[PDB]
């Protein structure tokens, strides 16, 4: 028929501000500007869960880290920004952590290792020799191409600790 068309608005979302610091405060708040950076910066720290914020010159560091590190190195980071004068530590450990570990009662282990040095030598064949261990005593059966290589088996063999007795059983070709 004939034109019609639509009526729309405009908006001017982004503007000009030419503007500057006439009066605001920005002195310790421009101190955590800087100590975000160090904490992203490290991926051995997760920012994601600490809030970083400077009062008196002073940055303090609390949320949540994974570990004791994870905090050691947070408030390094942040004590290594110009400006901060001191930074309190109320990071706090999330996950569970130990100290001292142990294994089981078993024989089994001394054969576990002295395997991991006769193969890890450059003359025992342990590819070819295999080695038991029994109340402590430590046996090695198979077959070496030389004495050169029996005697270093056997060496190991009683260097390793919790072994009582040596048993070369370990044939030469």
């Amino acid at each position: 028929e004939n034109n019609a068309q639509t009526t729309n608005e405009s908006a001017g979302q982004k503007v000009d501000s030419s503007m500057n610091k006439v009066g605001n405060f920005m002195d310790d708040s421009a101190i955590t500007a800087k100590v975000k950076a160090a904490l992203v910066d490290h991926d051995n720290i997760k920012s994601t869960d600490i809030s970083v914020k400077t009062d008196q010159k002073v940055v303090t560091l609390s949320g949540f880290v994974e570990s004791q590190a994870q905090a050691e190195e947070a408030v390094k980071v942040a004590k290594g920004v110009e400006g901060v004068t001191s930074v309190s530590d109320k990071l706090h450990v999330r996950d569970a952590k130990e100290g001292s570990v142990k294994g089981y009662a078993g024989d089994t282990a001394t054969t576990s290792e002295i395997k991991a040095k006769l193969l890890a030598d450059d003359i025992v064949p342990s590819r070819h020799v295999k080695v038991e261990t029994t109340d402590g005593v430590v046996q090695l059966s198979g077959t070496v191409d030389s004495q050169a290589q029996s005697d270093r088996a056997e060496s190991i063999a009683k260097a390793v600790d919790g072994v009582k007795s040596v048993k070369n059983d370990l044939k030469t070709k």
